[PDB]
């Protein structure tokens, strides 16, 4: 045959490829190595970022078929349940049950978090080096750092916004205790420290043999207002006209009898989260009223629904094509998130002639199928850690003076700063009742995040006071960059090195291959005692040199190119269901019509963004000045 005869050459070809990728090789197909070698030997020569956009589109399309096809891992059972039928499902059920026609439980509140990366068991390892020691010389903030105008405090709101609707670990009930070592026990704001345990669930298989599970349904499903269940979705409802919770005199969340906001989930929040949540049941709620005028015959049940699935893909629509690309800051990522959602083909085309029919041309959104390329969705171990991204928080909150007039670009003197410490939990709530949206939400705009590098690890993280799911306070504090460090290797994520290998990265050799930073280099070979096999993940992709533009690690970013896609590709309601039967023709307008979080802030604060906002995107810092476009076409233009 030729294909024995292809497959020897195949065999052949492996001496062009990296030694340590010989065996996710021999698991690909022939089409699939010669796709490997492509890849590969771009990551060799001129790498896909330094590429013409054309070009950096070609290979990501391609490294991202690889990812799909070896980098999802199911864990656990299946929870198929009996047969049922996704039309008596057309909207998102309380828990995430039904979306996936095939299997009733898939994505649903306590299901299995899957992988992208096989498990590497560091059971006996779970202190080396000892975490508090990585917390204190390698991430707690020295001199902040910041990033620029790329990226403000709305947009670290809104990150940990979606981390809400996304992921989070069921625990044990056995308590862990990590204790300062003596050598850096001066510089550690707690001596010692307890928490609970991961819950471990037997799996019952063979490869990987136990799990995690996730009490926040891993569907983008907007459960950080809604809810992750029944009893939670019942909480925020007010039983009239679809609506959601909210105080009408403040626009600000309403809080229970212990003072604790009343939203879809409030775990370890602060107040640029309940801003958000604020801001989008009022978007909910705007779609009942708009819902409710084109239909009277439309009960409450009939508006909630609506206007969850409008909303909820509003969110996700500006997580892509906004937030994104504030994030990824260069041409070839425009246009690649924009091409997630209308296709390389582009808007103009897709709002005039309909969806192409590949999710290349037209987009992942309003394909005729969810795909989910032969393994259940879940959000995954390896994607809760690359989106550990605490060193994004400032110390203090820079309030500004909205009684002033905007000065050049907009800008505006600061009238005070306020600890992080009082913007979070419960407090943060009672702050921000002085405060007020309109306030915080212009301070957040025009203030910059920290930036994802080492040694900016906020050090008022590194003792808090954590939640219980329900947003209720913990007596023992935590350490949370220690405890970082701790998760990772307790739910078995490969650390740097290995992660990059099993994502078919070359890997480093020496610190010189990961930072330019020379006494970085000198703390990391401290620390590792010159290993870079023991290199932490959260550290590497800290210390990564980053690719111009973007504010994650390269090796970040491959994570989020497979796992954003999936968000969407997998979900029937983005999908076989994106239209206008289930969205209703109006609800399915809304999403059409809204492109960014400015038009989402526009419809409810008509003034805030004339007055305040000189950026295109609100989540730029907004008193950037203005620019002008460039005009070499996108997908023609070349990285400097
Ligand atoms: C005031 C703001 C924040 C506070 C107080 C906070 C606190 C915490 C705490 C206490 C945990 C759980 C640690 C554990 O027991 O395992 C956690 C987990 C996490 N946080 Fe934050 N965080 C904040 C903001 C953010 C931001 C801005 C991001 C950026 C993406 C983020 C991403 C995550 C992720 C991905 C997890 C892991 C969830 C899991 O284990 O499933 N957080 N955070
Ligand atoms: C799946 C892979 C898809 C993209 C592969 C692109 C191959 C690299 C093309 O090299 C060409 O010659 C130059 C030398 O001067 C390059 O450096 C330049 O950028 C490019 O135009
Ligand atoms: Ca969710
Ligand atoms: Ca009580
Ligand atoms: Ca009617
Ligand atoms: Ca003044
Ligand atoms: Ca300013
Ligand atoms: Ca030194
Ligand atoms: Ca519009
Ligand atoms: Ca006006
Ligand atoms: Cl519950
Ligand atoms: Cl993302
Ligand atoms: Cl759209």
């Amino acid at each position: 045959s030729m294909k024995v005869i292809t497959s020897l050459i195949s065999s052949i070809l492996l001496k062009f490829i990296h030694k340590d990728f010989h065996e996710i090789y021999a698991r690909m197909s022939l089409l699939d190595r010669f796709l490997l070698l492509i890849v590969h030997g771009v990551d060799k020569m001129v790498p896909w970022h330094k590429l013409p956009v054309f070009l950096g589109l070609t290979y990501l399309e391609v490294r991202r078929h690889l990812h799909q096809q070896y980098n999802l891992l199911n864990v656990g059972q299946t929870p198929t349940g009996i047969r049922f039928d996704p039309a008596n499902y057309p909207y998102r059920t309380a828990d995430g049950k039904f979306n996936d026609p095939f299997n009733e439980g898939v994505g649903s509140q306590n299901s299995f978090f899957g992988r992208n990366c096989p498990p590497v068991d560091q059971k006996s390892k779970l202190r080396r080096p000892d975490p508090m020691v990585v917390a204190t010389k390698l991430l707690g903030r020295k001199k902040f750092i910041d990033t620029g105008k790329q990226f403000n405090m709305i947009a670290a709101s809104w990150i940990q916004f979606m981390i809400h609707d996304w992921i989070d670990h069921l625990e044990d009930t056995h308590q862990i205790e990590l204790v300062a070592p003596k050598e850096v026990a001066s510089k550690c704001p707690l001596s010692s420290f307890r928490f609970l345990k991961t819950k471990e669930v037997p799996t019952g298989f063979f490869e990987i043999k136990t799990g995690s599970q996730n009490i926040r349904t891993p569907w983008w499903d907007s459960s950080v207002i809604y809810g992750s269940n029944s009893k939670t979705l019942d909480r925020v409802r007010t039983y009239k006209d679809g609506k959601l919770k909210i105080s009408e005199e403040t626009g600000l969340l309403l809080h229970d009898e212990d003072g604790l906001a009343i939203s879809g989930d409030i775990r370890n929040s602060w107040a640029g989260v309940s801003a958000l949540q604020a801001l989008f049941i009022k978007e909910h709620n705007a779609v009942c009223d708009a819902l409710k005028d084109e239909d009277d015959d439309l009960e409450d049940e009939d508006l909630y629904r609506y206007a969850r699935l409008v909303t909820s893909a509003v969110v996700a629509k500006i997580h892509t094509i906004d937030w994104t690309v504030q994030l990824l800051k260069t041409d070839t990522l425009l246009a690649g998130m924009r091409a997630n959602w209308y296709g390389l083909l582009g808007k103009k085309f897709k709002d005039s002639f309909g969806h192409a029919g590949s999710s290349i041309l037209g987009g992942v959104v309003g394909m005729k199928k969810p795909q989910n390329h032969g393994v259940p969705y879940s959000l995954t171990e390896d994607f809760t850690s690359v989106y550990r991204m605490h060193s994004l928080l400032p110390d203090q909150l820079h309030i500004l003076d909205i009684d002033d007039v905007p000065g050049t670009n907009k800008s505006l003197p600061l009238i005070q700063e306020i600890s992080m410490r009082d913007l979070i939990g419960r407090k943060g709530e009672e702050t921000m009742s002085h405060i007020g949206f309109t306030k915080l939400m212009v301070s957040m705009g025009h203030q910059a995040s920290g930036a994802l590098e080492l040694m900016n690890y906020p050090m008022w993280l590194r003792d808090i006071v954590p939640h219980d799911p329900n947003g209720q306070a913990r007596p023992d504090h935590v350490d949370l960059a220690a405890l970082e460090i701790y998760r990772d290797r307790e739910r078995s994520v490969p650390r740097y090195n290995e992660f990059r290998r099993s994502m078919f990265m070359i890997p480093i050799t020496k610190w010189e291959d990961l930072t330019e930073d020379e006494e970085a280099i000198e703390v990391l070979d401290d620390v590792y005692d010159g290993d870079v096999e023991e290199l932490d993940l959260l550290v590497g992709l800290m210390a990564e040199k980053k690719i111009k533009g973007f504010a994650i690690s390269e090796t970040a970013f491959y994570i989020f190119l497979i796992m954003a896609t999936r968000r969407l590709e997998a979900d029937r309601f983005f999908t076989s269901d994106f239209n206008e039967t289930i969205y209703t023709k109006k609800g399915l307008e809304w999403v059409n019509t809204t492109e960014s979080l400015k038009d989402v802030i526009d419809r409810h604060y008509p003034d805030m963004t004339d007055k305040w906002m000189n950026s295109e995107s609100a989540f730029s810092v907004w008193d950037s000045p203005p620019l002008t476009k460039n005009p070499i076409p996108l997908y023609l233009r070349i990285p400097s």
